């Protein structure tokens, strides 16, 4: 097989539900990113080939957004652009499909990521067209329907972290301590600047002014663990599950170049990591924040790695619950784990989430010279996927 | 690298416009697809790695149809499953992806192909939210916008048409005469019948009864030159695309198992065809029709074909205007073009008739012996794609 390598890796800041982001439509965050990434990577957008990009709240956006982000962006119409849903795993699961399509020897150099805007999503009427005839019907909340509930159990997204929480017996005291963890990482980070050669800046023209939106919103420096053993359970009667305690409703996109390792060198592109394997799987809906375990051991057997070979690992924190059941069970060194915060901070917007964790993990290693990495999270309908990336 | 071959190749009918097929969710329409597919392909459902099926009316339909349609035909949950939107294209694009993943060296057996319910399409309210503050605003369409409509120039698919028509100078009269020998062959094709083998029976379970559909009811059979000649333009005033000559509006799934010949042979399975190769490409979003001759060129090419070679094809008739402009220009002999009817006459649903299209040709080529096909459409945005079998 050609050997591929990620080029270039870009986001946008994550904005939080309602705020920072509320008027910049997913395709114009996806091309805002896609302009940047091509630029980082240094190469020109004729040398494209794909535009593979992640988007999971497609309701009203209009035909095909990955095409729209890839117009928006500059990109010459003559390339070809799909969009993936795969929930939570969609915009992680483009990257590893653009490895494929390398391998199988179709492209030397694909876009690839994904992009969200929780904050834009529409309200539905499912029987406007024939008709309700009469009586009250459901003005459906689209984020939920599309992108937080469960099409089999009928329950959130949230009730599978109840659920893990009860098998796996992780007290509500147990996931608070993890998300304060996460809150300090995460406001560490930000205030040291790590994030900063990640984030591309999204320059907001309304009618009467610019502004630039250009750092992340979601996190709560100064978190308390007093602060988080109060809240209220967002899920159920007497529930361990908090707002505290669960990734948030947000907004970003998060984009990287993918090609052959020989057309980067042809190209003069200096890689910043070589995709080893990657893996996806399927697990009881029930419990989907454990998809991350059998994704990452496929993904390991495949690299012929072992996890104790891991330098960073970014694992997305869907909820803390699932989150702790998947590092104990896969025995991660909580140190080496989500070094700059994870998603109970800086949120999840979940198009964009997979390909998001994995533009953090290439910056974190490139910093810190960490030669093995692993991201991974779990998807909402009972799957995981994971990518392998060791530094060039 | 690996040769690939599909195994087996299933649709459901294609039920009209709130008609037949009105009360069946995309999802079960899938489900009942796949369910037959893996069944004539006589392998087992755990021996399939990955459901990859295009969808692209997704509003409100729940977290990740494909999985929803792997979950509801029985397939274990362990297998993974995405949902592809390149709108016209997804059907087809999934059965190339698959076919790239298992030369990747990644799969062996993936269930392909697409689904799509145009009358079960909400209405959208976009600034529900947050609110609407004052005035009138707009009820979406969302089948409209998500799979009509053109994301750049704000027109619908069939002003494209127009386009095509008036760049290529393709008379009403001309556009009349090639649906009337679709509605003919399509009739022929219905009655004597070729489409037994392929489509898979739907039960619908009413409270009244159990009623069976398994009949494509789109065509108007005794259709005539004068019947089509008296239409009115239903895109532009004084226009030459009529609904006689436009495909419609259309609710389908149509299923394949794709594997590695080498797993087929250990499986004891015996394929229809050979995926030789495929191909992509983007044009101009304003003459999207034109999408199938950039892809065929990619495709043939990559074969080391010519036209002329080919013993059958299946070109999607989106409308009369770009079928006719691609095959003056692909040079076809029109005698081996859609040989049991097009869309104009059975339908198109958009999600599903790349795949949909498959399915036909690949029955069609065991029926009349044809050594090389080519299956290509036009794809919304300014897109093509397309796939050449070799009968085995
Ligand atoms: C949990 C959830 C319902 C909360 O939504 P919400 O009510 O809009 O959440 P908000 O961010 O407005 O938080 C509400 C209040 O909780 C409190 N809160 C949240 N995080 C807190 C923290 N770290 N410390 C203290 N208080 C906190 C605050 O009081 C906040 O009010 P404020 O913003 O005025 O201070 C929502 O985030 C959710 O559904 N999350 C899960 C997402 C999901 O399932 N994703 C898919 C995973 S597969
Ligand atoms: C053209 C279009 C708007 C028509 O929608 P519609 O009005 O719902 O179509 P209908 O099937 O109801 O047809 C309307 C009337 O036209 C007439 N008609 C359609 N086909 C006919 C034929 N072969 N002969 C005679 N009359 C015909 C009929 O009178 C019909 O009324 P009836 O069924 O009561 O007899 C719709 O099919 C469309 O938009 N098609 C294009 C879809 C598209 O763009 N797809 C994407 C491609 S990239």
């Amino acid at each position: 097989m050609k050997e591929v390598v990620i080029a270039s890796a870009v986001r946008t800041a994550i904005g939080s539900y309602g705020k920072s982001l509320k008027d910049v439509p997913a395709v114009d965050l996806g091309a805002t990113a896609i302009k940047e990434a091509v630029k980082k990577a240094g190469i020109k957008p004729e040398d494209v080939n794909e535009v593979i990009l992640g988007n999971v709240l497609q309701a009203g956006l209009g035909q095909n957004p990955a095409r729209q982000a890839s117009f928006k962006a500059g990109l010459p119409v003559e390339i070809p652009a799909m969009t993936i849903n795969k929930v939570c795993g969609s915009g992680l699961r483009t990257v590893s499909l653009a490895a494929q399509i390398i391998k199988a020897g179709d492209a030397d150099v694909i876009i690839a990521g994904g992009m969200e805007n929780m904050s834009r999503a529409p309200y539905l009427a499912n029987n406007a067209r024939w008709g309700y005839r009469m009586g009250n019907a459901k003005f459906v909340d689209e984020m939920i329907t599309d992108g937080l509930w469960d099409a089999f159990n009928d329950y959130h997204m949230g009730i599978t972290a109840e659920n893990i929480a009860e098998r796996w017996n992780i007290s509500r005291e147990e996931q608070d301590e993890f998300a304060l963890a996460s809150q300090k990482k995460a406001e560490e980070a930000i205030k040291s600047g790590q994030f900063k050669d990640e984030i591309v800046p999204v320059v907001i023209k309304g009618r009467k002014g610019e502004t630039v939106v250009d750092t992340d919103e979601h996190p709560r420096f100064g978190s308390t663990i007093e602060g988080l053993a109060k809240l209220k359970p967002a899920f159920k009667k007497d529930g361990t599950v908090t707002a505290g305690n669960a990734s948030g409703l947000n907004d970003c996109a998060a984009v990287l170049v993918i090609m052959s390792a020989e057309k980067a060198k042809e190209l003069g592109v200096k890689p910043l990591a070589k995709i080893v394997s990657y893996g996806s799987a399927g697990v009881d809906p029930a419990i989907m924040g454990y998809g991350p375990f059998y994704a990452t051991k496929a993904a390991i057997e495949k690299a012929g790695w072992t996890v104790d070979e891991l330098d960073l690992i970014e694992s997305n924190e869907a909820f803390a619950a699932q989150s702790l059941a998947v590092a104990k069970d896969l025995k991660f060194d909580m140190n080496k784990v989500n070094v700059n915060g994870g998603a109970i901070a800086l949120g999840h917007p979940i198009g964009a989430s997979g390909a998001r964790i994995l533009v953090t993990l290439v910056h974190a290693m490139q910093k810190r010279d960490a030669k093995k990495g692993l991201a991974t999270l779990s998807i909402g309908g009972g799957q995981g996927t994971a990518i392998l990336l060791e530094k060039c």
